[PDB]
DNA sequence: TAGTCTACT
């Protein structure tokens, strides 16, 4: 290996990733049993397109000809088979575009987020991708205003924790409340207050 | 072929591509580096790999018997793949280098002990905190998790995402780190 | 927590 992603992650089945990689390399179809969705236990045949890594891992793939790309949980897939069948990917397809535009459900209300990053971290703010669609505005005093529209306030508050005292939550109020809730939960657990 | 979710720095594929070409060709790499003791200065290194996380980093050594260091990609400029060999150490493992820390930062390696509440025990069994992880179920349904790594500040950031379901058992420096990071954020955000 | 530099959180 010459590139490594540092840090914690879900355990991954290497044989599953291996079959996915082999199918993509071969421009071949991939089949698997899927314990989930509409029809659990059914064998699915897909054009594999790539993998999304995160707190959970997903295969990105089209089912059927003309099918739209979907995400499938790796840890719900079994019985992977690399098929003797061609499956060339669409020329148009962008995995990152997929990850932004057609991936990720919010189960909380979407908010207009406004963050002010203190000038001591303005460097990091100006190179940071909070969201595929964000606006970053340097301000007179050296601070940086970051705005984007998104749900996921709890996960966002977890990320904001890594900026320490250098981020001010300007809006929305629910994000301020979330950040206090998560801080109070951990602060009580660990004896901070 | 792979995309990682969540906030991240923007990526320069031109820089990443130069680095990968130097590594593949066993070639030296040169760049001006805006960090460490002599900012701006041109550095000639033996490139070893790329470490993804925090801001991106090149892992590379400099000088005779130099140990691998981490170099932030955004502090690198004037990247040149030199037409000149730069053999890597024969027994270098980039994964082993990454495994010295829970995250990026390479400081004293600690023996970490966590207790995960029963309500998240099954999640903990599915979660790879570290390559050295060992899990031990307790009779009351909690799980003890051990691993050996540096990087207690980044660990404390990760433990925040477990909320009240994680107890820090050891080391003391990790308890102190978690408390300080919480106090700093708590004061900033008016949590108490 | 909090630093040293051929480096980093």
């Amino acid at each position: 290996t010459i590139a490594v992603h540092a840090g914690p992650r879900p355990y991954e089945d290497q044989a599953v990733l291996g079959a996915i990689r082999a199918a993509i390399k071969g421009l071949q179809a991939l089949s698997f049993r899927y314990e989930g969705g509409s029809t659990p236990g059914r064998t699915r045949e897909v054009t594999p397109l790539g993998v999304l890594f995160g707190r959970s891992n997903y295969l990105v793939a089209l089912e059927g000809k003309g099918g739209k790309p979907r995400s499938w949980r790796l840890d719900r897939m079994s019985d992977l088979k690399v098929l003797d069948k061609p499956a060339p990917p669409p020329q148009d397809f962008s995995l990152q575009a997929f990850a932004d535009e057609s991936f990720g459900i919010y189960h909380d209300e979407i908010q207009d987020v406004v963050l002010r990053i203190h000038k001591s971290r303005a460097e990091d703010a100006l190179r940071w991708r909070f969201h595929a669609t964000q606006q970053v505005t340097p301000e007179a005093d050296g601070s940086v205003l970051v705005t984007f529209r998104a749900g996921g306030m709890r996960e966002l508050s977890w990320h904001l924790f890594t900026w320490g005292d250098a981020v001010e939550i300007v809006a929305p109020q629910v994000l301020k409340d979330m950040m206090v809730q998560e801080l109070r939960e951990a602060g009580r657990a660990h004896g901070a207050w």
